[PDB]
């Protein structure tokens, strides 16, 4: 009262699973050998993630919500950054 | 309860935000230039989304679950029309 | 306390949706034709899914959540089977 959401490119492929425990947004990674833990972490209830690759860079746009408000990450090669997305 | 999923596609991307919010569900979309509403509004308590590309056409399908029931959502082009998804 | 996750793939598509509910998660399967009841069937309050393809060949990762633990499962090609992930 654990969420999670997925994500995956490529054709290793490149696995991220961001889990919503206890007030918190973790994320999991796989990249063809392990899993490790990733960087992305912010507070939240619901998570939500979807992905693309233009050539071989890839996007990552996480949604977290934590109290009603919902913050949009990007991962677009180098460091997560708050996106522009609003709710209205 | 706020519960997000989301779908991108192509190379611009295009990334739709569905949130299942006060027994609602809404659409926020992004084409590249902005962020703005969506024609998507149904009753739901969770929602979930899935979509696809037929050369630069795109599918998608919206799963929304309300008082026990999920409806599949199909949107083909022209207009969101009901889908012949059943649980059972 | 409905809660889906979907995937697909392809141009027919085939399309997979993944239920929790009643703490058990079940799978509905496309594969252009009809609906069917997939094999897929485990324990869990939650659940995500994502996929990807190695040519027509679909590999399918499911994270089932159940009591605070969550299990990766994975179909390529021929049956269920656990995954290596782990939540740290
Ligand atoms: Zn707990
Ligand atoms: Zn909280
Ligand atoms: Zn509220
Ligand atoms: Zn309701
Ligand atoms: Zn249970």
């Amino acid at each position: 009262s654990v969420q999670t959401a997925a994500t995956s490119w490529g054709t290793v492929p490149s696995i991220r699973v961001y889990t919503a425990n206890h007030g918190k947004i973790t994320e999991r990674c796989w990249d063809g050998k392990g899993w490790y833990t990733g960087a992305f972490n912010e507070p939240g209830d619901n998570v939500s993630v979807t992905s693309w690759l233009v050539g071989s860079a890839i996007s990552i746009r996480v949604y977290a919500s934590n109290h009603g408000k919902t913050t949009e990450w990007c991962w677009d090669g180098n460091g997560w950054t708050k996106g522009a997305y609003t709710a209205t």
